[PDB]
């Protein structure tokens, strides 16, 4: 099994509070669970070349995605900002795989990724545990 | 726009506790998103014509989703039970769509719906509020 | 250090549907902590000797008190009904110490416990892993 | 009625990443109860003259406490760092009261207050919305 456990972060109350709105597991090396405990989330994965998708809402209504799983053995992430009301988590997800628009992100196996929203929020996702199948990443709001 | 409010009850502690491990949302009727208030759960959709899916596992293992929507103006459920870790609500929310194999669920515009998973827990999906647009209902585990 | 895990299993709808409003930890074993996770609570003490109550309201108003805790080496509980708005779990927790109302009930020591209240809903506490340090129970409402 | 809505922003990882052990209120002004919705915290009171205290724990092991509430028909707050793990909530609360050693703090009905902690945790409360009964707070670790 992998897990990836994220604690999220936020800066800058400036640009509103963002709370979870969907969360999504894809279907290869047996799935997955999402859990929670003491604030905290750990996507739990049956093996590699998984992952799952956390869509976030702010208050003042900006949706953005934050995707990480592992992909031949090394792990994986990605934010995408300026999403519309019916780009749901369900269809982001499975755009990693197939031949999808998104794969090319996964196949990068990025240990950190930073974005800045055309809105003006700053997205990080920054691995702390970078080996291994206990992972473990900081999600930055700013 | 519609929403659903879901109470989860949970009648037998023999068959363990459940908790929640991915929420869907489809993308029909501009998506929408699941939030959280007060122990309850409620799934906000932009129209009549889509839905979302909670997957539960229990502390004994067992793999269970909750679909919840609108079609054509009235409330649909349906309880998909013994499903596989592969199984994951992405794998079964589309299912219900593009002339998939659950479709036909959708189409009988449920206001309560029971299930016996082959393990032997009793699932039921009651609707209390079951016209208009702030649907209401209560999902029992027994 | 003693746990005590408590899963809440409400059962019946018609008594309307409960949510935590408050948790407290009394002072003495060098305090403790709640925690969540997985849709558990746990109480983690510092030793024998003190305890920790958590406040549930019903969307029908009900206030109520559910009491845990660990009296010389053995585990112990109450339920307390019919509270008025007045009676926080603040007030109740240290009405079990310092020759208070209801120390009585702290010394029975139960692994069981069961009260129905004024307006009819079933209360009962049921230890599953009644010795040791730690400690499982079973809180139903119903 | 008063209700003071509360948006914790965690800000530093460096800091470690902190959750709720606790919850208290006090009995004052018919009591009140704590709330959860969409990633925030509501406290709701009777009226003009009680509070409530969240205590968070790192998982670096740092206790301190947020006070909260409403003294002559004005906002209040506190922030108490450096505490000893006997030191819970439910002894804190009462110690703005009665005469108590914090009793000073509440009388200055701040809409502001920043401490930094001994071990380099800066703690911000500020209110947004500062007068009339539906109060609104951000909470920052830095
Ligand atoms: C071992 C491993 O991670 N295998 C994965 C496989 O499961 C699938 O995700 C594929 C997608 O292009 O990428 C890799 O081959
Ligand atoms: C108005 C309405 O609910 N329309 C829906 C549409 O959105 C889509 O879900 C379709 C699937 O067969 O079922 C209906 O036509
Ligand atoms: C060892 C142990 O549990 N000691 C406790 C002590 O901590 C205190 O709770 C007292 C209350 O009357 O009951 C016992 O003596
Ligand atoms: C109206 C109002 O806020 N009254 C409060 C009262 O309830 C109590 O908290 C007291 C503490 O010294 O401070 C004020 O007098
Ligand atoms: C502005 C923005 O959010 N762009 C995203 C980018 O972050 C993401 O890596 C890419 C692949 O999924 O899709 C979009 O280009
Ligand atoms: C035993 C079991 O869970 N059967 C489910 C049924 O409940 C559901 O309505 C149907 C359509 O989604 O799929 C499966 O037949
Ligand atoms: C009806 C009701 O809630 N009675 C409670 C009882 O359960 C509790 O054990 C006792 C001591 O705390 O106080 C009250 O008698
Ligand atoms: C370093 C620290 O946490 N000091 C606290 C201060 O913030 C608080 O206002 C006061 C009254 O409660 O107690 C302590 O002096």
């Amino acid at each position: 099994t992998y897990s990836i456990t994220l604690r999220v972060f936020q800066r800058n109350p400036g640009r509103g509070f963002f709370s979870i709105v969907e969360k999504t597991v894809f279907h290869y090396a047996n799935g997955g669970t999402w859990s929670e405990a003491k604030g905290t989330h750990t996507l739990t994965m049956g093996g590699s070349g998984t992952s799952g998708v956390l869509r976030f809402m702010s208050d003042k209504g900006e949706l953005i995605t934050v995707a990480v799983g592992v992909h031949n053995y090394k792990r994986w992430c990605d934010v995408v900002t300026g999403l519309k009301p019916e780009e749901t988590a369900l269809v982001i997800n499975p755009q990693y795989y197939n031949n999808g628009p998104r794969a090319y992100t996964r196949e990068k196996q990025l240990a950190e990724y930073n974005v800045t929203s055309v809105v003006g929020t700053r997205f990080e996702v920054k691995y702390t545990v970078v080996e291994g199948n206990n992972l473990e990443a900081n999600v930055i709001f700013s």
